[PDB]
């Protein structure tokens, strides 16, 4: 019955958030649960590249406008993204082979989305999933055509477009301190910031198997050692939804001063991409699960 967003605010954090979109807000009990329990919303799909720029320079904002308007009406913070990602890319982007062309396409995509919502978006995920598992840079069209400068260019462009937004890089499999990807993103973000690249946060896209929450207690402090002003947990889900794993992720954020909050990947189990693992905090009747109650109790104490 208690609101995890209200309780995490009382502990000095900024939000407990959730991913959603128009399709969810008009079905189930998603809107009522988000109103009650979550302080920030993120677009599942409506701000990805294939949704917003399906043909070059032919932008479609309908889904994204719906979410932003709903969030403002209901007093919720808004996160946006992903601005630069190799998934959900339209084919017209991935066929460009010219550096100047792709650089201008990328800057225009970033600037157009960020200007439309200027001042209304707390956090933008600027670049996502830029690292391979061995810590090398993922060979996406942006890396292949622009070079490693594409990441500085993307963040510099985003800062100019809306200097009020917090700018994040995001990746998954950052859940263990000794994993090569964890080491690499920390080292590269340190170097980028030392050269003045405006990276405000690292977002950890946390998709856990049973028992992996304990590792986050060590991994998240390591991510925070890169020196960004903020870190966060994003797109969180946990196979089996054990209270032990969920409470460990919450405690990791409570233990890390720069952790501003946690976002879960959805509201109810049946709408998960891995629904067979019942990995979310509400069940198929929209009742809170034991893991939700455990987080409430941990935050109350
Ligand atoms: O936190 N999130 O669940 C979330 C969802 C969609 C996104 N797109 N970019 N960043 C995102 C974060």
């Amino acid at each position: 019955a208690q609101s995890v967003d209200q309780l995490i605010k009382a502990r000095g954090k900024v939000y407990f958030g959730v991913c959603t979109d128009q399709n969810r807000l008009t079905t189930g009990k998603n809107a009522a649960i988000i109103q009650a329990d979550f302080g920030m919303v993120w677009p599942e799909n409506s701000m990805q590249w294939d949704a917003t720029e399906p043909s070059q320079g032919n932008f479609n904002f309908a889904g994204a406008d719906y979410l932003v308007n709903w969030a403002q009406q209901n007093g919720k913070l808004i996160g946006g993204g992903m601005l630069v990602w190799h998934s959900f890319l339209p084919s017209w982007v991935s066929s460009i082979t010219d550096k100047n062309t792709l650089t201008n396409v990328m800057k225009n995509h970033i600037t157009t989305l960020m200007t439309r919502y200027k001042g209304k978006i707390r956090t933008w995920d600027v670049v996502g999933e830029a690292f391979n598992e061995d810590g090398s840079l993922r060979q996406t069209v942006f890396l292949n055509v622009i070079g490693e400068d594409y990441i500085p260019i993307a963040f510099q462009t985003a800062r100019a477009a809306d200097p009020n937004a917090k700018l994040y890089i995001m990746d998954y499999n950052l859940d263990s301190a000794s994993y090569p990807k964890t080491q690499a993103i920390v080292n590269r973000v340190k170097q980028w910031r030392a050269a003045g690249v405006p990276i405000d946060g690292i977002g950890s896209q946390t998709h856990l198997s049973a028992g992996q929450g304990a590792g986050v207690l060590q991994a998240l402090p390591l991510l925070a050692s890169a020196g960004t002003p903020e870190v966060s947990i994003l797109m969180l889900d946990v196979a089996g939804a054990s209270p032990t794993d969920y409470v460990n992720v919450v405690n990791a954020c409570l233990n890390v001063q720069s952790c501003v909050g946690i976002t879960v990947f959805g509201v109810a189990d049946p709408d998960s991409v891995r629904a067979s693992t019942t990995p979310l905090l509400f069940d198929g009747n929209f009742n809170p699960k034991p893991a939700y109650n455990a987080i409430v109790q941990d935050l109350q104490q």
